[PDB]
């Protein structure tokens, strides 16, 4: 298991707009197109992601490019980032594959509230962190994804997505 299957777990793929959990239009791999109402937004981003007319359809080699972008884009926020480049630097190879997720899944770096999680992972106190990290909205709007993010963290196994 890596990052990318993960995700890819996590994201599953479509090739034709869709909205996400939360409403936003998206596309391929967990790819947020826009945050705006608008289609037409959303498709224009598209075609500016794309580099072509798209119609809201793109092939596969085409959302994986994307993924690939963003999960590059992922890791390197988190380097560039102050207060998880620490965090991240602490880990080993799966919880940081945890970390990457995470911030993926909030198409932002050192997203509102978890000081104190980042901090209990800094310190290792697993088990801990877990109780703590679920105690966000994040945890209720999406609790399976979450619980085997959390899971991940607490334990250093791919055992939440060994099955899936
Ligand atoms: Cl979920």
């Amino acid at each position: 298991m890596n990052i990318f299957e993960m995700l890819r777990i996590d994201e599953g793929l479509r090739l034709k707009i869709y909205k996400d959990t939360e409403g936003y239009y998206t596309i391929g791999i967990g790819h947020l197109l826009t945050k705006s109402p608008s289609l037409n937004a959303a498709k224009s981003e598209l075609d500016k992601a794309i580099g072509r007319n798209t119609n809201g359809v793109i092939t596969k080699d085409e959302a994986e490019k994307l993924f690939n972008q963003d999960v590059d884009a992922a890791v390197r926020g988190i380097l560039r980032n102050a207060k998880l480049k620490p965090v991240y630097d602490s880990l080993d190879a799966v919880r940081r594959a945890a970390l990457i997720n995470a911030v993926f899944q909030a198409g932002e770096t050192g997203v509102a509230g978890f000081t104190n999680s980042l901090r209990m992972l800094q310190q290792k106190r697993w088990d801990e962190a877990a109780v703590n990290l679920a105690k966000s909205r994040w945890y209720n709007q999406t609790p399976n994804r979450a619980k085997r993010v959390i899971t991940t963290f607490r334990t250093g196994t791919w055992d939440a997505y060994k099955n899936l």
